[PDB]
């Protein structure tokens, strides 16, 4: 079986050609500055995939393909598991749109173009937030008018899902011990950051929310804050609440409070004596470290801490920091494994540490295309 | 002996004493409930009403060497967090602020007003719930939104409950005979309002309301933690006012909005008979508890003390359970039997075992807003 897969993003389209039942990668590539002049809309970012992929001597009408796989970020209550795409679950991504504002609408045109080209076959969309639907009721409930929350179908959905669950998985196999023995906490730290607590591969935690706002610092978005401040950027500065969210889905986190466009240069500035920098990137730990001790009393035992993501497979300093001085809750970082240079799942602590922490890279495209078989 | 009247002046409550901050006896102490309507329509009413209480009891103002009156003030803001003489300008600014502490400012300027006409050639004292979080670390009071607006609007992680906060961390250090500044705590203020702080070295390095009281813990009535999508969502699709969200998450949150209990102990009533609402709000209130103790200890790294106090905190021996069962791996083992045994005095609750220490430190208020007036 051959898959296509579509990751359709605001301003880049990742594709690969995969075999999922071997895993083996056909193609993979992404298509960026989507709004340039050579790509300026989503369904020239698909088109452009699709002459990389010919330049490359991939012909997809002589490959098998039996699905085209699409990233949806949310699907509210009606879809969750791997849907057939359709009129109808589209219909409710774009009403959902507003829940998920920098993800359902690029990805709703990712499918739009990809539906137009290749109108027969199947289009199955994946979603965020599968791995986190049973939740237990204490850790998915917010703490407010039951009646109104029930009536508005308010609860923790959680998102980043299929790389939670990849990794976990993946963290169990590197480890060579049962899935289901293990505690585990995942830090998907990319360009949204999320992170989860497992208990025996079951999702008993995560860090986003109804909507992809809550949780951890991420590149642009805030992630935790006081509903109060919301109240007075309302009341007082006079924003409007669109005007708010908006400030804080794209002008927050380490872009709005350090003024890095990305994790690499905010390093950078932080290099060049930017102090502006290095407290965005020092709040940014300090949510992190919360998170990560909150997580441990969550799972009560912890057997393994991975990271994840562009940000959490890369950047060595980040690992540190989160971990810095927990000597006390069984964990130690050997700092020789985690400068190493790799890009394998791979161990960095001590053979002292209580609790085992690894880098353990994240495979989206993988996982979308195995989600699509039987559907 | 010195003598301070102190006015905690709350939403529908007015609690009062008369205090010696030296030896810490009462003279007296009371509170005015239900005000709002009837005979007690205002705080102006309420103090009255306990002053009426004051007289009933044997107690003559006018016999005692009264050298202040003391407020709780919840929110003063950049300008005001000292313990501080009242003045227009302190009134005026309190004012300003008051929708960031609807539930508290409004109320204790009121109680202010009407305490300086019964009460005029005394100094009134504002004592604030920032004060002991003005110093803390930016890298925990600086939220991750874009930071000219941030620095413009002020905004920027105040604290709340202070005054028990910093009181806990002092007779927790103290109880034990160990210096304040060797140890690491964490505080739980576990009442109608809930906070947890973090402590280093008697320094608070981390707490859990915000800006405002909004923040962190699930509450009596209010929400704590909610992702800041939930409240765009209530606004745009269930077509709630900004005000009407906000008095949502104040006022039918928390135990309430989600148990259906009016306070702590008729949800463990309510529990107990099998209302199955209750005991997912407990099982909420929980489950938010233990997230904030293991941040805290990631926070501190090395923590030498947990404490509880306040309502819930000094009286609900489940909750300090539930909030650290299954917490040997991260070095926390409650003694059941000495946290099920009644008490009202600081208390280890932790077993011998236990590496990190647990206590219960009651804070009475009153008594610390007391002993702030005194060298102001
Ligand atoms: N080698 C690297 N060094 C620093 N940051 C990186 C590196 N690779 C990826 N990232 C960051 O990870 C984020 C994207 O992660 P993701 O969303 O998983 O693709 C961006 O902020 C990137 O700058
Ligand atoms: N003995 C008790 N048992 C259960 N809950 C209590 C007890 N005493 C006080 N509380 C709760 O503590 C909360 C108020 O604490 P505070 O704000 O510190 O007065 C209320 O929910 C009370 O019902």
């Amino acid at each position: 079986v051959t898959v296509l897969v579509v990751n359709s993003g605001s301003s880049s389209l990742k594709y690969a050609v995969v075999r999922p039942a071997s895993g083996e990668f056909l193609a993979d590539g992404i298509i960026e500055e989507i709004g340039s002049g050579a790509v300026p809309d989503h369904d020239a970012a698909l088109r452009a995939a699709f002459d990389e992929l010919a330049a490359a001597g991939l012909h997809l009408e002589d490959l098998d393909l039996k699905a085209v796989g699409h990233r949806m970020v949310h699907g509210g209550k009606t879809f969750y598991k791997p849907s057939v795409v359709d009129d109808e679950l589209i219909a409710k991504a774009r009403e959902l749109s507003p829940l998920a504002p920098l993800h359902n609408p690029p990805a709703i045109k990712g499918i739009e173009v990809a539906r137009k080209l290749l109108p027969d076959l199947p289009h199955i969309a994946v979603f965020d937030t599968a791995f986190f639907h049973d939740l237990p009721a204490p850790a998915s409930t917010y703490a407010i008018d039951r009646e109104l929350a029930e009536t508005w179908h308010i609860k923790r959905y959680g998102f980043h899902g299929t790389s939670h669950e990849y990794v976990s998985q993946q963290a169990a196999i590197f480890l060579d011990r049962p899935l289901e023995s293990l505690n585990q906490i995942v830090l998907h730290l990319g360009n949204g950051a999320s992170a989860s607590a497992v208990a025996g591969g079951k999702a008993v935690d995560t860090s986003m929310g109804l909507t992809p706002m809550e949780g951890l610092v991420m590149g642009t978005r805030s992630g935790d804050i006081d509903p109060g401040v919301i109240m007075y950027l309302w009341r007082t500065a006079g924003m409007s609440v669109d005007d708010i969210e908006s400030m804080l889905n794209r002008r927050s986190g380490v872009l709005g409070l350090g003024g890095a466009s990305d994790f690499r240069k905010l390093r950078e500035l932080i290099e060049s004596g930017d102090e502006h920098a290095k407290l965005a990137y020092d709040v940014y730990i300090h949510r992190l470290r919360k998170y990560i001790g909150a997580y441990m009393a969550v799972l009560g035992r912890t057997d393994v801490i991975s990271f994840t993501a562009g940000v959490g497979e890369n950047v060595p300093p980040v690992r540190r920091d989160a971990l810095a001085g927990l000597g006390g809750l069984g964990i130690e970082i050997d700092d020789a494994l985690n400068s190493a240079k790799s890009d394998e799942p791979r161990l960095i602590s001590t053979p002292d540490s209580r609790v085992t922490v690894l880098v353990v890279p994240t495979n989206e495209e993988l996982a979308i295309a195995r989600a699509c078989v039987g559907v």
